[PDB]
DNA sequence: TGTCCCTTCGCGTCTCT
DNA sequence: AGAGACGCGAAGGGACA
C-alpha cells in the first residue's frame, strides 16, 4: 500500500466506512483483521457482496463472513461460498458451519471445490464419514490432502496395514499431502530398520510438519540414542508431542550444553522439548536460566516447570520481566508467580494478573490469594477477565457469594464454567429443582461446563436410563467426574436395559 | 500482489486417572 | 493435581504467476 500510483485510495475508504454500515456491522478490529490476511481485494469483495451473504439462501452471520474473508485468497473463497454453499448443504448433507469451516482457510476455493468433487468417491468407495472428509479439508492445502487421501488410502491400508482412522489423522493437518507421502516412503524404513511400531510412525506424522519430523527422526534417531544417550521412546516423544524437526535438531545441538554447563537431567531436557516450539523453550532456558535462577531467585526445577509447556519461551521471558514488578509492587511470592507461569498461556496470565490484580482487589473485593488461584490455571487470563465481567451479575442477578464465583473460576476452563452457570443456573434451579450450591458444586471442577450441559440434557430430555438414578445422585456423579462420569453411566444401560 | 501450500509456534479447554 | 490430547488459529516462509 506504498508505491505504484498517485492520488486515489478514495474508493478504499468509501467501502471501509460502509462496512460499519448495517448489513455486516464491522468494528475497527474486524476491518483491519480482514485487510491484514485477506488484502484489499478481500475488503472490497466483502463490501461488494455484503447483502448477498447476509440474507438469500446463505444467511451467514457477520463473524462468519469475517472468518471466511480473512485469509490469503479470501475473495476467492467468498465467491465460491456463495456459489457452492447450498449445493454442499443440500446435495451432500453438510451443515453451513461445516462449509464455512472448510472455507475459513488459505486456498478455501480449492478446498470447497475439491470437497464437492471428491466427497462422494471418498465416502462411497473408501467408506469415510463426511465428518472425516470435512476434517481433512478444513485446513490449508485441503485440496491436496483430499486428493492425496484418495490416491494413497488404498495403498496405505493394504500394503502398510494402517487403519483409515490413522490415514485420516495424518491427513487432517496442514501439509497432509506431505505427511502422507512421507509416511508411505518411510514406514518400512523406520519400522524394520530403526525399530518403531507403526503406531509410533503415525503418531509422528499426525502433527503439522510431520514430513519434517519423520525425515528428521530417521536421520537423527541413531545419533540421539548412542551419542546422546536417549531412548527411542524419548526420541519419538519429542517428534510426536509437537516439537518436530526443530526440537529434535535443537535437542542434539543443546543437550550437552544444558546438561553439563547448566546442570539439567536429560529427562528434563526431553520434557522441555516435547511440546510446541520446543526449539524456542530450549534456547530460552539456555539463556535466561542463569539470570532467572541465580538473580531472579528461582530453582532449576522451577524453571524446567515453566518451560515444560506450550509457549515456554513466552512464559520464561514474561516471568523474567514481570517477576520483580509482581513480587515487589503487588506482593506475590516467587512461588506464586511460578505457579501462574506453569501453564499454557503463562505469558497471558502474568500480564493479565499485572493489570487486573488491583482492579479485582479494589473494585470487586478479593484477596490476592484468590486472584492467584484463578490465575494459576490453564487459560488464567480468560478466567480473570470473565470473573471481573461476571462477578457482579452472578452475585446480584443470581445470588452467589464471591467465594463461590471464585471457586468456579479456579479451574481449567474457568471462563466456560462461569458463563455456563449464568446460562443454566436458572433452568436447573427452577425447572428441575436443583439448589444453587449443587450447581456450584458441579461447576467447581475441570470440565464444569460440559458437566452442567450434560446434566441439563439428562434431566430436560431423559434417556433410556429411566430415572434409575435420582437427581441428587446425578449431581453427585457429575461432581465426581462430570460428563465422562455420566456418559459412562448412560453407557451402562443403552444396549443393556 | 494475490493465491495456494507448507511449517512452526502459541493459547485455551477437557479428560485421563 | 498434574500430564497429555485435542481444537483452533496466528505467524512466517517458499513457490509461482
Amino acid at each position: 500500500m506504498q508505491w505504484s500510483g498517485a492520488r486515489a485510495l478514495e474508493a478504499l475508504l468509501t467501502v471501509a466506512g460502509e462496512l460499519r454500515g448495517p448489513p455486516l456491522q464491522l468494528d475497527t478490529g474486524q476491518l483491519l483483521k480482514i485487510a491484514k490476511r485477506g488484502g484489499v481485494t478481500a475488503v472490497e469483495a466483502v463490501h461488494a457482496w455484503r447483502n448477498a451473504l447476509t440474507g438469500a439462501p446463505l444467511n451467514l452471520t457477520p463473524e462468519q463472513v469475517v472468518a471466511i474473508a480473512s485469509h490469503d485468497g479470501g475473495k476467492q473463497a467468498l465467491e465460491t461460498v456463495q456459489r457452492l454453499l447450498p449445493v454442499l448443504c443440500q446435495a451432500h448433507g453438510l451443515t453451513p458451519q461445516q462449509v464455512v469451516a472448510i472455507a475459513s482457510h488459505d486456498g478455501g476455493k480449492q478446498a470447497l471445490e475439491t470437497v464437492q468433487r471428491l466427497l462422494p468417491v471418498l465416502c462411497q468407495a473408501h467408506g469415510l464419514t463426511p465428518e472425516q472428509v470435512v476434517a481433512i479439508a478444513s485446513h490449508d492445502g485441503g485440496k491436496q490432502a483430499l486428493e492425496t487421501v484418495q490416491a494413497l488410502l488404498p495403498v496405505l491400508c493394504q500394503a502398510h496395514g494402517l487403519t483409515p482412522e490413522q490415514v485420516v489423522a495424518i491427513a487432517s493437518n496442514g501439509g497432509g499431502k506431505q505427511a502422507l507421502e512421507t509416511v508411505q516412503r518411510l514406514l518400512p524404513v523406520l519400522c524394520q530398520a530403526h525399530g518403531l511400531t507403526p503406531q509410533q510412525v503415525v503418531a509422528i506424522a499426525s502433527n503439522g510438519g510431520g514430513k519434517q519430523a519423520l525425515e528428521t527422526v530417521q536421520r537423527l534417531l541413531p545419533v540421539l540414542c548412542q551419542a546422546h544417550g536417549l531412548t527411542p521412546q524419548q526420541v519419538v516423544a519429542i517428534a510426536s508431542r509437537g516439537g518436530g524437526k526443530q526440537a529434535l535438531e535443537t535437542v542434539q545441538r543443546l543437550l550437552p550444553v544444558l546438561c553439563q554447563a547448566h546442570g539439567l537431567t536429560p529427562q528434563q531436557v526431553v520434557a522441555i522439548a516435547s511440546n510446541n516450539g520446543g526449539k524456542q523453550a530450549l534456547e530460552t532456558v539456555q539463556r535466561l536460566l542463569p539470570v532467572l535462577c541465580q538473580a531472579h531467585g528461582l530453582t532449576p526445577q522451577q524453571v524446567v516447570a515453566i518451560a515444560s509447556h506450550d509457549g515456554g519461551k513466552q512464559a520464561l521471558e514474561t516471568v523474567q520481566r514481570l517477576l520483580p514488578v509482581l513480587c515487589q509492587a503487588h506482593g506475590l511470592t516467587p512461588q506464586q508467580v511460578v505457579a501462574i507461569a506453569s501453564n499454557n498461556g503463562g505469558k497471558q496470565a502474568l500480564e493479565t494478573v499485572q493489570r487486573l490484580l488491583p482492579v479485582l482487589c479494589q473494585a470487586h473485593g478479593l484477596t490476592p490469594e484468590q486472584v492467584v488461584a484463578i490465575a494459576s490455571n490453564g487459560g488464567g487470563k480468560q478466567a480473570l477477565e470473565t470473573v471481573q465481567r461476571l462477578l457482579p451479575v452472578l452475585c446480584q442477578a443470581h445470588g452467589l457469594t464471591p467465594e463461590q464465583v471464585v471457586a468456579i473460576a479456579s479451574h481449567d476452563g474457568g471462563k466456560q464454567a462461569l458463563e455456563t452457570v449464568q446460562r443454566l443456573l436458572p433452568v436447573l434451579c427452577q425447572a428441575h429443582g436443583l439448589t444453587p450450591q449443587q450447581v456450584v458444586a458441579i461447576a467447581s471442577n475441570g470440565g464444569g461446563r460440559p458437566a452442567l450441559e450434560s446434566i441439563v440434557a439428562q434431566l430436560s430430555r431423559p434417556d433410556p436410563a429411566l430415572a434409575a438414578l435420582t437427581n441428587d445422585h446425578l449431581v453427585a456423579l457429575a461432581c465426581l467426574g462430570g460428563r465422562p462420569a455420566l456418559d459412562a453411566v448412560k453407557k451402562l444401560e443403552h444396549h443393556h436395559h
